[PDB]
């Protein structure tokens, strides 16, 4: 039973609570798209767990993989190279786009953004960073005070020279230029008064393609390519996060490759390790050279570490292999057509976005008055999670609460109409 | 060979410099306290990779567990617990000090200090941190706000409310009362300085106990007393970064234990994960209470993850199980009396400081005027590596260029005496 | 004449140039609406001198109350009371509406603004601030911070907390809420951004009821009162800058009186002190004395200094005896009329804004494209001073230039009827 | 009667407490070294009010030019030169040394000190500040930030780039080197940490040649010299800010002349207005240029105004005429002897330091033990003030509490004997 007094006693005497609340189950064992529990109940995971399992759990690649590499090159001094990292490196210059060509391997997102922020400090000479309203890029330092979508409370001042604009919010504009959204003109306008409070160092412009902590809030068709014409104006390098979006999940490689604006540096993370601690920055060789010339320094215990490098390229080799992207459009078709009925049935979903597998559902009290639904969503949650369903609900002012959609590109056609099936139960059962 | 035009093709053509030289081998293969190029040549790992693989490298338990875990649990969503984690936890509550009860499971150095310092400010409501003029904490945000080794210039505006200290240096004392180095007064003196220019928000101190970057200085005797006393005037928590001393390295579990001082958090990491990512804080119930009645929250992706959580269990028991806590005094005995003898031979050996198997060794142009030599490090450093012994420098300034040694804890009598004599060679080679 | 060869040599050897470019005349004399060149040339002063001069040059009752304390008491350590002190600030508690009744007297709006800011952290415990986009509050320090119509490039990092929305501007509108300029709605919008970004600590707004150096910009209608209630729900206090409208330039002796919302603090200064250094805040009993139970200090060399209050004092009665609050909606209206009738006859004349004897003259390209128009205020300026009448222009980004009209309360008929002549002519001379 | 119960009860109603409390006394009339209070007694300012009637109240000369000039011309428009402008500001070339010829013509010491610390961050590019520990620069900005001796806490972060070092302090050493106090050891010490903390952005160094706000404390000989040493290797400007010794207090007419270190811009204020708000900036031709290129602003309401310039010249005039730096050195010497003879009949007088007629008394325990007097320092204030005696005591944590004394440089023989007179009778009235 997930019952175990020792194991809670233990859990409540010696963790730290860091925000949320601890699932009432034990997991013991996880495979495929599921995780089971202590009485061996098998819970589909509709996240991917904290979105990162792009393959599964226990993928037998991965599993084969970290096994040859653990008994043969683990850990190494910084300055030390291997094959793995070469290997890794060259193979995410060549599938990135051109302009990407030098690589920066990592452990994880929040120093994926810092390692770029700090370049972008030092190849302009510049310090001020901007960032979406609705933003996450980690918990950890520069990542944090770009981080707008929460802790930025009771912490003290946030970093000297960061400023937030509003991220473009299709289903809820609130900026209207003869009679319509006009996300284009709000860019305008939030520039304008950046250009304002500037002391005159915008170094860089930090964005996700797809907001994920902020409500599965898509960048509107043009907007990147405006939002770069804004940067390249100002001398600003443009950064982009995409740790959820990268890797196939939203069904092109990078997100980046739809709309075709290529970033000055790019960022990868939770999906590049498929579980495993491996991030990475991407930039152009003439950043690199720049950035070396002026004395760029971005030390880290694992950078450049073989293990988990090793791992990387493994998950690049069975994307690609098995054609996962294309796989992720498939997929993302058919939950997207489900979630659709879905709405059909019950008034409380209000919108269903996002691309690929990278999906988000509002739930609202009323379709028309578009109020956000108070309760409502942790009552399907666990509905759901009783049903076995696996789910992840967020919650942002002036916003209703949404789901977080985002299963293996590995899932299954009937994974797909399972959960869709748990869903649908828990609504009607939360009602 | 390592003469592999496509392998090194590829890595000026793709890979980011991010701090000194890459060595020019191709690493292949490592095991126990060796490193083999791709001609199969055997190099002394002296340094335990970056300071981290306190067993050695591809030790068969961790090689084994790793194994177990990959292909049974791996990655979870932040809220679900699972029992590596709570066995970790717990574990790490019963050995460190009483007082420390609670623990936070992450993946890096830089994201244990962040989450150390994120509570402290929460906790006391306040936002100055203070820190040592030449510390090391990790290059992300706040952390790196705290570190004062290098990576200041360049970037931009630290945080706001960044103070630093001098850290008490016994080999080349500063502050004088009646004739004698009286580290305890410049304790005094530095404070005093402190109180000056604080807004009246001094919320924490953080320090290592051995600082490792800065040149393997050891905090004195009555030191750390002293210290803690002066943050509980003030109402300051006292955070302690063991990244590299903790888990065995200095001859005791945890470095604190020495003094007797039980910090209010304390952090590990290099060592913890012996090799992979895995980071920690401990802290006292009441402060966690505390922060969590005050909200506190510090996500991650891999916070709670039982793959590298199964990892640092095993990692404490075989330090447990085989004694290695005890051996790193037997073996840093060894390693220490070889140095000495050594500056017996050269005068270039100015110094020989640090504890257990945390090692440096000062290297100066004169004995008596203590002037840094000027150059003799790298050339030592170079016929070492000719000669198959992998070693560190660091140079600060004002510092004669300093030796980092630090073997793993499971290093044999043989690789202690085949290191002494290789460094040997190297120095006669060198002058 | 104006051309003394060793007048111009001094002072291009001798002085800071600190912005603009010296008139070429020597200016020896000075009375009433007019200062006299070294030729003799009366040239009719527009703007009052820095636009402080409320009651014209050397009046002589300020002449006359400059005269008996300079000789009987000047200068004072700042624990010891008189008069003058005394009866200025009870006499500025009873004029000012009901809820202001305590004041500090100083020398400039600077010291004024930074006054009431330090108090408003204070009695806060936050240290956040926000401004308008287009402010003037003065140089030193926060008032600088807070100011961001000019001063903000090239020199560093502003304050740490400061923040600015959009003001709004009814000539050039920019947000639309369907199809009109919603103000209000706007700034709906902007506090929620701000709501975003800040680390909860909001403690103030600053504002001018005209923005004056921002080009003579009114807050429109119920503009205010919402600004108050958006302050009043985030527990932050409003401030409000009367420096070139209070003591009776817009028509009524306070401005805040207009719209009925009295700020939590009001900071006076041009105005009050007629061309001499004084300078003032106003707050309500309950905040002073809570800012003195937590130990408020603003020490100053000349706070509370006879001499000056004793000026500030004869100019408020001259100022209520003449009626000359009323005078200025009068005069004012003779003046805003005159500007209607050239803009009648030239396009070149975009808009007329303002209040009582503050007004603004917005000059532009065409009247339906409202393009700035370039060079030629600079024209029109220059034609005015060869014709005798001393204007002031200002230019901000994407606006046309603005005279800044503001003539003494003095200022009689026949004045205004000869400027409005003048820069009749010189409009036509310029194009 | 100082008891006017309409006067009381309009203070406690209508002032803001701004630090300290108000002598319960009404100061009605000022002349010479003499203030009156209702009753007609006669208190001796030895303070010259707040340390700026460097020519006592009311001095007919100064009555007499402020009488021409409030009449003739008073305020002009920013861009609007004058004679007494030019006059002044050539004046203050020529009396300053060699190396500073161009100067700024405001109205307090903040805005001096703010102006100057604008102009060397864009000069130099960067911004960061560094002052003493005990300094007093203003309250406003960014002299505010410079300023450490009071108003640190409760307000929020200062300006981001401040350091502050421990200012040398004879009387009370704290830093030995070889048995003795070696405050230029203490300033080599002081910038290694300083320059450990630098993000590697020094722009200045502001200091005071005689630390007035911070207890008399005289920089040594030597220091002056060493300190520019150090700035000038960082590529920092020194900024002297000599409100409290410039025009005459000190003996030389300037204390930078005595040391003979002439610093990059200098400020002044205080006593240039001897009583009026007048302040400047004066700074050396190249400096200037170079300021002006970049587009150095600074805009106040009173830059440049008539009235206050003709009332500086008049002062510099007079001081220079009647040999008043000269007199300073015979006065000084007159009090300084006598000071001493006190020291001889009392043992709570510990030590008596300054220059000139700037001078500071520090109150001890004991001489010994040099343990600072717990209230006694108070009730000799009290009983001075009984006798007719205006004295200021400043008290800073971790010294004995000090008498500023600081007479006009128009005092007699008289007052002084009469001044040394009534502080004996204080002293034995208070033990
Ligand atoms: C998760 C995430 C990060 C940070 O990754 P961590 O491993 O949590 O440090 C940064 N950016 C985005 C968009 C993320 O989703
Ligand atoms: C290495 C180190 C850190 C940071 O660890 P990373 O994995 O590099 O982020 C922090 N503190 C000390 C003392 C370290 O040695
Ligand atoms: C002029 C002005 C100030 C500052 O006054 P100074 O005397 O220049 O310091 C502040 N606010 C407003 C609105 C001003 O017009
Ligand atoms: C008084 C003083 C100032 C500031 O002058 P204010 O008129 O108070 O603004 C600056 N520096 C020193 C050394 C002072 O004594
Ligand atoms: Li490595
Ligand atoms: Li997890
Ligand atoms: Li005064
Ligand atoms: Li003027
Ligand atoms: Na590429
Ligand atoms: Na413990
Ligand atoms: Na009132
Ligand atoms: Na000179």
């Amino acid at each position: 039973l997930n019952d175990d007094a020792t194991f809670w006693r233990n859990a409540r005497h010696h963790l730290v609570r860091y925000g949320g609340t601890f699932e009432p189950m034990i997991i013991e064992r996880a495979k495929g798209s599921f995780v089971y529990d202590a009485d061996g109940r098998a819970i589909l995971d509709f996240t991917s767990g904290q979105m990162s399992a792009v393959l599964g759990h226990c993928h037998p690649e991965i599993v084969s993989v970290i096994g040859e590499y653990a008994g043969k090159l683990d850990h190494l001094f910084s300055g030390m190279l291997s094959r793995p990292v070469v290997d890794l490196a060259t193979r995410l210059a060549n599938i990135t786009p051109p302009g990407l060509d030098r690589a920066l391997l990592l452990s994880t997102g929040a120093e994926s953004n810092e390692a770029a922020i700090r370049m972008a400090k030092l190849v302009t000479g510049k310090y001020e960073i901007v960032g979406f309203a609705q933003s996450w890029h980690g918990m950890t330092g520069a990542a944090a005070s770009a981080t707008y979508s929460a802790g930025r409370k009771g912490v003290g001042p946030a970093a000297v020279g960061s400023f937030a604009i509003p991220a473009p919010f299709t289903y809820r504009p609130r900026f209207e230029r003869n009679g319509a959204y006009d996300y284009l003109a709000e860019l305008d306008y939030a520039f304008d008064l950046i250009d304002r409070q500037s002391s005159g160092n915008l170094a860089a412009f930090i964005a996700e393609p797809i907001l994920s902590s902020g409500g599965i809030i898509e960048l509107p068709d043009g907007y990147m390519a405006a939002l770069k014409r804004k940067c390249e104006a100002r001398g600003m390098l443009l950064i982009l996060d995409e740790a959820q979006t990268g890797v196939g999940r939203t069904g092109t490689m990078f997100a980046c490759q739809r709309d075709g604006v290529t970033p000055d540096i790019l960022t990868l993370s939770k999906t590049l390790g498929a579980g495993l601690p491996l991030a990475a920055i991407v930039t152009s060789a003439a950043i690199e050279e720049r950035a070396h010339e002026l004395g760029y320094l971005f030390y880290t215990t694992h950078v450049s570490d073989p293990l988990p490098a090793a791992v990387g390229l493994r998950v690049l080799d069975v994307v690609q292999r098995d054609g996962l992207v294309a796989r992720a459009n498939v997929m993302g078709d058919r939950l997207r057509r489900g979630l659709l009925d879905l709405m059909e049935r019950f008034d409380c979903i209000g919108d269903v976005r996002g691309r690929g597998l990278l999906l988000g559902v509002e739930i609202v009290k009323d379709r028309r008055t578009k109020e956000p639904a108070d309760g409502l969503g942790a009552k399907i949650t666990r509905e759901c999670m009783n049903l076995g369903l696996s789910m992840n609900i967020v919650q942002l002012p002036g916003m209703g609460g949404v789901f977080r959609i985002a299963p293996p590109l590995t899932v299954s056609e009937d994974e797909i109409d399972l959960g869709l099936s748990l869903l649908g139960q828990a609504i009607e059962r939360a009602l």
